[PDB]
C-alpha cells in the first residue's frame, strides 16, 4: 500500500478553486457519513483538544493531544498522531483512510502541537510542558522545543532544538496548533510566545505596531491615541508584559536530523499580537492565518513571502487580506463586539481555506471567498456553524446541530475531486459530547456548490 | 511492526480469570481514557450499528456497519474492519492500537457480520442483504452468505458459500454479530435463521423445545401446557411461522480457500429460540452465548463441546449455565419481567464474559462470576450499566453516564497483564451520542479489582 492519495484528487490538493474572480453563490451540503478517522476519548471526563490538519498532495496527517484527566490538569499528556490517504467510495465521496498511527505516551508534556505533511510522512513541533502558560511568559527561559519525524517505514525521531534568534530573545515560545507546511526543502512551522522587552529583539521592535480598522465599523478616537493603544496592546499584563509575538520555525529539510532550525520574525508593523496560527501552500503562494487573540474580532488571513539567507538572517513579509465579515467570540473588552484597541488574551482557533486568490499576477481580486467554520457568539464558544464568507459578508451559514452546542477548534481545509469537478470541504471541528466529553474532533465532509 | 500484542497480555487473554472457586467481592474501576480505536459518525444521523470484537493472544480485531443515512432501510451499508494490537501507555494501562484499517464499500449491503481473530489477520462471515429480514423469513431460499478474509499482508479475499446442510433446510441463514473462534483448524462463527418446517432438518427437529424455569422466579402452570407453549415459541408468526434456530458455521482452516463449511445445528432441546449469539474459546473450553431473543430474560451461556466428523456429520453439545441474576429489556409481552413462555422476536445483543470456570474436571462451580454491560430497563434499551454478576444475583453495578441514556448492543472481553497482575474488561457499548446520531459504539476500558 503506497503512501498515495486516490489519483483524483492529487491534483485538486492545494489549488485555488475559483480563479475566475468573479462574484459567485454558494450552498454548503449535508455532511457525508464516514468511519471518523479523529478518535474520541474513551471515558466521559477524559480531555480531547488542540487538533491539527494537513492535507498534502499525496497524504494527510493529523495530531491531537488526550489528558486522561479533565483539561485543568497539570500531571501530563499524550499526543494521537496519524498519516493516511484519502480513498473513494461506492457511497459516492472520499473518506480519509488511516495508514499510521502513532500515540506518544511517554509522561513527556507535549503540548500546543503543529503537525506537517513532508516526505513519507509527517512531522510535528512541540514544546514540553511544565509549567502553567503564564508561568512561561513570567519566566525568563523558553520551555524545550521538540522536533518529532514520523514516517510510513514506521520511524519516529525526535529531537531537542534550539533555533536560531531563540535564547536570549524569548521568555517563551510554543508552536501555533495549526499545520505547517513543506515547501522549497524548507520544513515551516508557526509559533508565538513572549518577547523579553529589553533583549536585542525587544529593542529592535519596541516601536512595531498595527492598527486595521473597518471602515464599516471604525473605532473611535484620534490617530495618535488609537496608534497608542495599538502598541501598547502587544505587552499584555497577563503575560507579564513581554512583547506577545508571532514567529516562523523554519528547518533546511536537507538538513533536518542535525539543524536546529531559525526562527523568522515578522514586523509587528504587519501583523497583530502573537498567538496561535497556521501557515498554508495555494498554487505555490504562501498564506499565514493567525488566530485573533487580540483585540481586533475578525479573521486574519495574510499573504507571505520569505527571503532566506546562508547566515542566519531570514526574513518573512507580511500582507494583510482586509476581511472584516464576522466575529470570533471573547470576553470581557475582547469579545466579538470590541473593534477598538486594547489589551487581550482572548479569542478561539477558527481557521479560513480561501476559495480564491487574492493577490494576482494581473492585480487583486476583490471578490475574494473563505470558507470554514465559525462560533456564532460574541462571547462564548457555542454554536458551530460552517460559513462561506466574502470581504465584507458572509455568503452562506449551515449550523451544525442544535442551538446551544458548544464547540471550540476549529480547521477547514478544501480540494477538488478532478474526476468529477465535486468541491470537498473538511471541517473539523472541537464539539462537546454527552458521553466522551470536551470535545469530540469531528472532521465534517461536505460537498460545497458554487455557482453564479 | 509485528501484529503481536504486548509480551504482558500473550499469557492474560481467553483465561479463566478466576479459579479458585471462592466467593469473590468486586469494584470496576473508572473508565480509562484513551484514543478510541472504534471511529464514530461523520454526520448526525448516520447510522453506525452491530460491533463485533474479538481479542486473540497476538492481536485483536473488529467491525461493525456504517450507513450513510438513517438506520432505517436505506437498502446499502458499508462495513468497516480494523486489526491491531494491544500497547502499554505510559499512563498505566494499555489502548487498542489499530494496524490496519479496511472499509469495504462496493454497493453490497453486508449485514449482522460476525469476525473472528485468526493467524495473520481476520476473518469476516456475512450475508448479503437485499429485502426485510421478515421477507426473507417469508421465503424459501437463504440469501447469499459470504466469508471475508483480511490479512496483515494487505491482502483481501471474498467468496460466497454454500454450507453443508443449508439449501432445502432454511428459509433464510445469518451470522450472529458475535465473534467466532478459531480453534483445532477449525474456525466457528455463531449463526442464526429460520428452518423450513417441512424439510429434513424441520421434521427431525419438529418435537424439540427447552423451557429453563427460574428456581426464585417460576411460571405458573402445568408442566405440559407450559412445555407446548415453549415449543410454540420458537415458531413465531412474526418470522412466518418457521422454526428460528441458533446454529454454527464451521470452516476448515486449513481448505478455507475451497472449503464450503458446514453447518451444525444443536438440539433445540439444549437450546431456546435461534438469536444473535458470540463462541467463546477459554481455557480450551469453548462457551455460546444465546441473546435473549425469545421469551426468557435472562442471561443465556452454554458450555459446548463439538464432535467434529469427516463426511459432515458433525454435531454439537450444549449445556446450559444456569443464570437468573438479570434480566433485558423486551417490549409488549416479551419485557424483562415476563419468564413465562410465548413467542417473542424482541430483546437485545449483551453478551458476558466469564471470569470462571462453571464445570470443571472435579465438579461444578457454584461460584460463577462474569462482566459485561447490562441496560438497566425491562422495556427500554435505557441505562448502560457496567456490572459483575454471580448465578443468581449481580455483585456489582457502574452506570456509564447519566440516567436516561439510550443505549443498544453490548460486548465484553477481559484479559490479565500478567506483568502487574491487573485484570482489564473493555465494554464496547453502543451509545446514542448528541453529535453523531444513532450510536457511537465506545470501547470502556475498565480496571477490575477482584478480593474475598
Ligand atoms: C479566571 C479566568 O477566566 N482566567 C482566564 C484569563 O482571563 C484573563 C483575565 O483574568 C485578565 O485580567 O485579563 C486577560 C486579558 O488581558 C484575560 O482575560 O484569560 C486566559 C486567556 O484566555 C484564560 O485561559 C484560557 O482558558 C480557556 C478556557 O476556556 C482555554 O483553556 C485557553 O486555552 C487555549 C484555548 O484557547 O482553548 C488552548 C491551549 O491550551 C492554550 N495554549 C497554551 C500553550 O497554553 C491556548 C493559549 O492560552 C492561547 O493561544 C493564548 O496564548 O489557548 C486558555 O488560554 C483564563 O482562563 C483560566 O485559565 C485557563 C488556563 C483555564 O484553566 C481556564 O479554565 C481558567 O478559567
Ligand atoms: C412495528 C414494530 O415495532 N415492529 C417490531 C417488531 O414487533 C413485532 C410485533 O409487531 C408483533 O406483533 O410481534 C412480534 C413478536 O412475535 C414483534 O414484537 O419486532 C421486531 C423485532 O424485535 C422489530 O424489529 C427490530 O427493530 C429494532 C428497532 O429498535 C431493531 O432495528 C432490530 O434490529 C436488530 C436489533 O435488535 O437492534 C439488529 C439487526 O439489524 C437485526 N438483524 C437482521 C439480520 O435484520 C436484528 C434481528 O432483527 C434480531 O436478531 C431478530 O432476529 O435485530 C429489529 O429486529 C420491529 O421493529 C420494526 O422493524 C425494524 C426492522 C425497524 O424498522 C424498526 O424501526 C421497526 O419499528
Ligand atoms: C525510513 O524513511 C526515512 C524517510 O524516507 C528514511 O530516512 C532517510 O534515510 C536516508 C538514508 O539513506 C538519509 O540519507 C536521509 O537523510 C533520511 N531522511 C530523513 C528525513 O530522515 C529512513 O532511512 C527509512 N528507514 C528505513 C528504510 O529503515
Ligand atoms: C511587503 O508587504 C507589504 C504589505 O504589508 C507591501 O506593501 C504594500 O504594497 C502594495 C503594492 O506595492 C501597496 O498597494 C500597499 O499600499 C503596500 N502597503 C503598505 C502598508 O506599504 C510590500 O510591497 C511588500 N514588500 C516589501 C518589500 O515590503
Ligand atoms: C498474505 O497472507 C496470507 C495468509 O498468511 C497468505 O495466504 C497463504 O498463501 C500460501 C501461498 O500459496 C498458501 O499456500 C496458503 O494456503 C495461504 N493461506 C491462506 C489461509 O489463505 C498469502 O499468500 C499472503 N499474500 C502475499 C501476497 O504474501
Ligand atoms: C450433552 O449435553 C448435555 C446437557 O444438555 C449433558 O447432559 C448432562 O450430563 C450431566 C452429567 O452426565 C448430567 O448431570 C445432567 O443431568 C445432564 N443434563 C441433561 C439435560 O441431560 C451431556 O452429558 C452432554 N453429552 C456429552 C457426551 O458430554
Ligand atoms: C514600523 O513603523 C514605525 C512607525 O509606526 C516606523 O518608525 C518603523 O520604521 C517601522 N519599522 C518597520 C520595520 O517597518
Ligand atoms: C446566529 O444565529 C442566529 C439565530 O439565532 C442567526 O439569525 C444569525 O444569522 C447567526 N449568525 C451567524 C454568523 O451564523
Ligand atoms: C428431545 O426431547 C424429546 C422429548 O421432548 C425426545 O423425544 C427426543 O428424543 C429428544 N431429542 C434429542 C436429540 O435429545
Ligand atoms: C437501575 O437503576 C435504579 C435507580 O433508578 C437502581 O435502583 C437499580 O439498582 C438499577 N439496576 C441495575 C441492574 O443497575
Amino acid at each position: 500500500i503506497p503512501l498515495v492519495n486516490d489519483l483524483r484528487f492529487i491534483n485538486g490538493i492545494n489549488k485555488f478553486i475559483i480563479e475566475d474572480y468573479a462574484t459567485h453563490d454558494f450552498s454548503i451540503g449535508h455532511p457525508l457519513n464516514m468511519p471518523s478517522f479523529i478518535p474520541t476519548a474513551t471515558s466521559p471526563n477524559g480531555c480531547t483538544r488542540i487538533p491539527s490538519f494537513s492535507l498534502g498532495k499525496t497524504h494527510w496527517c493529523y495530531t491531537h493531544n488526550v489528558i486522561n484527566a479533565n483539561c485543568k490538569d497539570h500531571t501530563s499528556s499524550n499526543q494521537y498522531i496519524s498519516m493516511g490517504i484519502l480513498v473513494q467510495t461506492a457511497s459516492g465521496y472520499p473518506m480519509f483512510k488511516t495508514l499510521k498511527i502513532q500515540y506518544l505516551s511517554d509522561g513527556l508534556n507535549r503540548k500546543s502541537c503543529s503537525i506537517a505533511t513532508v516526505p513519507d510522512g509527517c512531522a510535528m513541533y512541540c514544546y514540553v510542558s511544565t509549567q502553567l502558560e503564564t508561568d512561561d511568559y513570567a519566566g525568563s527561559s523558553p520551555p524545550t522545543q521538540k522536533l518529532t519525524l514520523l514516517f510510513y517505514n514506521d520511524t519516529v525521531t525526535e529531537r531537542t532544538i534550539s533555533p536560531t534568534g531563540l535564547e536570549g530573545n524569548w521568555a517563551t515560545l510554543v508552536p501555533g496548533v495549526g499545520s505547517g507546511i513543506y515547501f522549497e526543502n524548507k520544513l515551516i512551522f508557526p509559533a508565538y510566545g513572549g518577547v523579553l522587552p529589553n533583549s536585542t529583539l525587544g529593542v529592535k521592535s519596541a516601536r512595531e505596531f498595527f492598527r486595521p480598522v473597518n471602515p464599516y465599523n471604525p473605532c473611535s478616537g484620534p490617530q495618535q491615541d488609537l496608534d497608542q493603544r495599538a502598541l501598547r496592546s502587544y505587552f499584555p499584563s497577563y503575560f507579564s508584559n513581554r512583547r506577545v509575538q508571532s514567529a516562523f520555525l523554519v528547518c533546511a529539510w536537507n538538513q533536518i536530523l542535525v539543524t536546529n532550525c531559525e526562527l523568522v520574525v515578522p514586523s509587528n508593523n504587519q501583523t497583530l499580537m502573537g498567538a496561535e496560527g497556521r501557515v498554508l501552500l495555494i498554487n505555490n503562494r504562501l498564506l499565514y492565518y493567525q488566530r485573533s487573540t487580540s483585540w481586533w474580532p475578525y479573521e486574519l488571513l495574510y499573504e507571505i513571502s520569505f527571503t532566506f539567507t546562508n547566515s542566519g538572517q531570514s526574513s518573512v513579509n507580511m500582507s494583510w487580506i482586509p476581511i472584516y465579515s464576522f466575529t470570533r467570540p471573547g470576553s470581557g473588552n475582547c469579545s466579538g463586539e470590541n473593534v477598538c484597541p486594547t489589551a487581550c488574551v482572548s479569542g478561539v482557533y477558527l481557521d479560513p481555506w480561501p476559495l480564491t486568490p487574492y493577490s494576482h499576477q494581473s492585480g487583486i481580486n476583490r471578490n475574494f471567498y473563505f470558507t470554514g467554520a465559525l462560533l456564532n457568539s460574541s462571547t462564548t464558544r457555542v454554536n458551530p456553524t460552517l460559513y462561506v464568507s466574502a470581504l465584507n459578508n458572509l455568503k452562506v451559514l449551515a449550523p451544525y446541530g442544535n442551538q446551544g452546542l458548544f464547540a471550540s477548534y476549529t480547521t477547514t481545509t478544501c480540494f477538488q475531486d478532478t474526476g468529477d469537478a465535486s468541491v470537498y470541504c473538511v471541517y473539523i471541528m472541537e464539539l462537546a459530547s454527552n458521553i466522551v466529553g470536551e470535545f469530540q474532533i469531528l472532521p465534517v465532509l461536505t460537498r460545497l456548490t458554487i455557482t453564479g
